[PDB]
């Protein structure tokens, strides 16, 4: 699909069986996912934006199907106001800027 | 143009005569620029990201031409991390994801 920016780019992602809804955020590097149990070892990271810093466990190999599309990669966990999919993740499904 | 998103998606922009980068942020529902000299009347306001909020300086119907294309809208200036042109002004420009 193409998407237009006049309303948040948001779509339905599904994750370790969880359904959640992500917004397609090409300022995002990486992906970072609100608070869920996500099977797998991780390491501990920190994280930076606007407002400051927050602590993510970083998990590796994490399927994702964004939009119906499936990606494998780096996903991090934790205290993010919202469900963000990064260019990490971008990439793989195929996704562009135009204009 | 069409942009991957292999690397950052940064652009050139032009305001208030000067030159700087900044990132398409289809993340980012308003544009932020790091700090400058913006000529006018601003307004204090408040915007949350990751970490939390920061306090930044409101310009309203300021001229931007972002990679060649001339958008004109609200532009925060505070202590972003980094440049983001939001979906306020890329909509203006005809951006688009496409996957
Ligand atoms: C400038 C920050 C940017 C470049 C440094 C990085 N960020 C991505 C932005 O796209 C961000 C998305 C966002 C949307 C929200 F609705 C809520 C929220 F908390 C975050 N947008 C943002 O802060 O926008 C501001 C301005 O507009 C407003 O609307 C939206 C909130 C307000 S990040 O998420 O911090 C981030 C992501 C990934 C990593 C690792 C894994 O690489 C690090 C950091």
């Amino acid at each position: 699909p193409q998407i237009t920016l006049w309303k948040r780019p948001l779509v339905t992602i599904k994750i370790g069986g969880q359904l959640k809804e992500a917004l397609l955020d090409t300022g995002a590097d990486d992906t970072v996912l609100e608070e869920m149990n996500l099977p797998g070892r991780w390491k501990p990271k920190m994280i930076g934006g606007i407002g400051g810093f927050i602590k993510v466990r970083q998990y590796d190999q994490i399927l994702i199907e964004i939009c119906g599309h499936k990606a494998i990669g780096t996903v991090l966990v934790g205290p993010t106001p919202v469900n963000i999919i990064g260019r990490n993740l971008l990439t793989q499904i195929g996704c562009t800027l135009n204009f």
